[PDB]
RNA sequence: AGUUGCUUUGACUACAAAACCAUGCCUCUCUCUUGGAGCGAAUUGGAUGAUCGGGCCGAGGGCAGCGUAGCGCCUCUUCCCCUCACUCUCCUUUCCCUAAUAUGACUUGAGUCAUCAAAGCCUUUCUGACUCAAAAAUUUUUUAAAAAAAAAAGUCGCGUAUUUUAAUAUCGCGACUCUAAUUUUUAGUCAAGAAGGUUGAAACUUCCAGGAAAAAACUUCGAAUUGGGAGGGCGAUCCUCCCGGUGAACUGACCGUACCCCAAACCGACACAGGUGAACAAGUAGAGUAUACUAGGGCGCUUGAGAGAACCAUGUCGAAGGAACUCGGCAAAAUGACCCCGUAACUUCGGGAGAAGGGGUGCUCUCCUAUCUUUUGAUUAGGAAAGCGGCACAUACCAGGGGGUA
RNA sequence: CGGAACAGGUUUUAGAACAGAACUUCGAUAGGCGAGAGGUGGAAGCACCGCGAGGUGUGGAGCCAUCUCGUACUAAACGAA
């Protein structure tokens, strides 16, 4: 056709790809690994690509959180001769500030020539200045805007609602919307989410019903189901059920196009109201819009289900994911052994625990913490010892480190003091010591007294200022002094 | 000296959606590419009930031929297939509607904008996965010891009976497929990044005339300053080994740098048509750094206004003749490019030879060939065949006159 | 002939400068404008035929170095000099 001349179809072999680039960099999986082989195997061809083609590349790398492949690949392609016009600039300074960094992106946007400093550019710069909460700067860029002139869209003013709402100032969104609306600008459903949101942040129930009646006024906004998401999630922490159900269901119409985050909105609010039938319900819908379910639904299913006391609909789920699964996901295991562990069926949760590594799953530190929590449960604390060695030697999955939970903590040296095992309580401090610099709320400043067994250490007050200025209660220095 | 490399390579598609509350352990743990649940229809279905019609099997008495068993004719309705109502829960063929199919809705009219070390190699160094080396772990066999090995699941098939009804399981078997683990340190492979250096900046073949020097620089070894450790030491800060040994948010002094540099600034008495190394130098045509025209950059040459005589210099053209001119074809004219046909006397066999003498050359359409086409169902080069225009198709510029004989 | 002849301006059959000859506003001397002769050879636009290079018609078309005729519009006595 004349419309579309660059045809990937009929488009020449010898030139060009045999295949779409946005398919050929997905061949052997999502991992962050295999898309940078990809990456790095067709950088070095000697076949071509289109520029709408790299745009929508550029676009589905980001669209999963895979950002350094598409900063590279942006660079790489212009530095080959593609030249960026003003939205791929746009989009370019945002890509630099989610990979490298706003220092980086404010200089990127320095570097930019002039007659490229528009509107498409400063929106971008403000957007990525409001997901990384600067309010200063978020505040110098906007004083800028409208001295400039630069016309303010709503995914502006949106922006900022969004940085009001993370940052802790919601009670400026009534102003704010009220503002947009003198300046002449119309908004979009998520204007009308974020208000509902800062609205029920507000400890204002009442007001999210004269808000969907403005919209229903308007006419010219279409009703999306993240806004009956937003409506079911309101309600729902409110302990309102008949709305949330009027709510839930309108969303279950306005789901045409049969979302999986929708599916999963379905899944867990349904879960949190409690009504078993209707969950059972969507999720015959969801194997009815899905037969190869991905890990993510039965990870929300099954935790689900044991929050409603299923155990053996969810030890049928577990035999249908082990029968097709792909991956052997951790986290869905960790569901019922932390499940086996609260109603105190151990001995299969140890045999999952056994099993999951031959199978290919190898152990994270939240199913050592859901032990440790049965160990701490059942008053074994060499067992809750050796469980928090291997937590935090794991770590964290995203780089991370593992650190306990006060009151685990606090439970775990009230133990301590019965027993009088100074041996434990210094095992635990050396444990905390390594996992945190500070080591102090409530850990050792009323808990000497698990020293008053047989003696005591040597320093007499001198230990207790090393670890960065500590302060005891007054009724904890008395046997201290006593001993000396 | 000759070949091969050094010789640039791409995009043009118009696109801010990257701002999200739930559960949250890195919540898409890895989703590239799936028709619809339309209250939508037509043939078909049918989870249903009879009537009408047609059509088997069969049931008896018999007319009929035996000691049991018969061949045609004669009274029957079950049973099947239609038919008329109810009818949407499984199945076949279609049609509408929706979703999806990458965004949105003339100036490459022969251009604009980027790129201008790619590809290798050698030292380190951060982080992942795999093979593991080997040990501790559990089973069998052999005599507490020594040898080999699986652990976790799905699927097919066989024979056989236990419930208070989650019997899709249990009982023994045979086979296929899939995954790699509980603890420990070392190596090695890859993968993904960050620092340096180095090559590309030259290799290969042939030839005879046989193609600089230098404890300067570099690689190696020796010895080693004002450093830190390990074993001796009736000593004296001495012996024997190991590590470091020019390393860095140290420091890098001194001289030149203006301007002209085929020129009005240098060598020629002149602001003199002369002389003055090498490097770079876009485009169209072109074998080409020839030649014509040109953008960028630089310049318009430090005397002008008229008139358009003789004569002089320098060019264009010239009837008929074509060297009759003159010391002499002096000068001028003429030939001139690429492809094809053809090419003598003589000879030291290498040559003469581009001998001499001829023919074609533009443009359009259609075929065929290839171009080692990085947009291959149409773009470039060649050849065939048919046409079109003019006086002229090497149309301007560039560009051998030839033969005979001393 | 006696405010005569010159000079100045527009030119030319004349011409190196000079000189000669024509005109100098009750004036066709030069330019312009219009018409014709003469030269070249069939413009542009439109239409028809052909895939195309191109061909045919409107049409002895279009154009202008010169020459002649008409005309004071411009410059020559705009010298209220
Ligand atoms: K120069
Ligand atoms: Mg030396
Ligand atoms: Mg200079
Ligand atoms: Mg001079
Ligand atoms: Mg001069
Ligand atoms: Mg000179
Ligand atoms: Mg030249
Ligand atoms: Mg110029
Ligand atoms: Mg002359
Ligand atoms: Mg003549
Ligand atoms: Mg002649
Ligand atoms: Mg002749
Ligand atoms: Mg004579
Ligand atoms: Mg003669
Ligand atoms: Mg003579
Ligand atoms: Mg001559
Ligand atoms: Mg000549
Ligand atoms: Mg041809
Ligand atoms: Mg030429
Ligand atoms: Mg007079
Ligand atoms: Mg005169
Ligand atoms: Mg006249
Ligand atoms: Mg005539
Ligand atoms: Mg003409």
């Amino acid at each position: 056709h004349l419309s579309r001349p660059r045809d990937i179809v009929k488009r020449s072999t010898k030139k060009y790809l045999d295949e779409p680039l946005y398919h050929r960099l997905f061949k052997d999986g999502g991992s962050e690994v295999s898309v940078r082989q990809q990456l790095n195997q067709f950088l070095k061809g000697t076949k071509h690509v289109f520029k709408w083609e790299v745009g929508d590349t550029i676009k589905k790398l980001r669209s999963r959180g895979l950002y350094y492949p598409a900063l590279k690949l942006s660079e790489v392609m212009e530095h080959r001769g593609m030249n960026k016009t003003v939205s791929d600039q746009a989009i370019h300074l945002d890509l630099v500030a989610k990979a490298r960094g706003i220092a980086a992106g404010e200089s990127y946007f320095v570097d930019l020539p002039e007659t490229s400093k528009t509107e498409l550019t400063y929106a971008s710069l403000l957007n990525c200045y409001c997901k990384e909460l600067m309010t200063e700067k978020a505040e110098g860029l906007l004083n800028k805007m409208k001295e400039l002139n630069i016309t303010v869209s709503s995914m502006s003013y949106n922006s900022l609602m969004t940085l009001y709402t993370k940052t802790g100032q919601a009670e400026r969104v009534p102003g704010m919307i009220q503002e947009m609306k003198a300046e002449d600008v119309m908004p979009d459903s998520y204007t009308y989410n974020v208000w509902m949101r800062a609205l029920a942040a507000t400890e204002d129930v009442s007001g999210v019903e004269r808000v969907i009646e403005e919209m229903n006024r308007d006419g010219r906004v279409a009703p999306d189901w993240t806004t009956y998401s937003n409506m079911a999630s309101i309600y729902v922490d409110a302990g309102l059920s008949e709305k949330a159900e009027k709510a839930l269901q309108e969303l279950e119409m306005k789901n045409t196009d049969r979302d999986f985050k929708a599916y999963q909105f379905l899944i867990t609010l349904y879960g949190r109201l409690g009504k078993l039938n209707e969950v059972y319900r969507i999720w015959r819908s969801l194997r009815l819009a899905m037969p190869k379910t991905s890990n993510v639904a039965y990870l929300n299913m099954i935790q689900v289900l044991v929050n409603l006391k299923d155990l053996p609909g969810a030890e049928t789920l577990f035999k249908e994911w082990q029968a097709n699964c792909s991956t052997y996901d951790i986290r869905v295991v960790n569901v019922m052994i932390g499940a086996y562990t609260r109603e105190g069926l151990v001995e299969k949760a140890n045999e999952l625990k056994e099993k999951s590594p031959r199978r290919g799953g190898k152990l994270n530190a939240k199913t050592w913490e859901l032990f440790m929590d049965y160990y701490v449960k059942r008053g074994e604390t060499a067992q809750a010892l050796e469980c928090i060695t291997k937590a935090v030697s794991i770590g964290k999955g995203d780089g991370g480190k593992w650190l306990p939970s006060e009151d685990t903590v606090r439970a775990l040296m009230s133990q301590f003091e019965e027993k009088k095992d100074v041996n434990g309580a210094e095992s635990l401090l050396e444990i905390l010591k390594k996992g945190t610099d500070d080591v102090g709320a409530e850990t050792f400043e009323s808990l000497i007294r698990t020293y008053a067994a047989a003696g005591k250490s040597h320093p007499a007050m001198r230990q207790r200022l090393k670890m960065e200025k500590v302060k005891v209660d007054k009724a904890t220095e008395k046997l201290l002094d006593e001993l000396c």
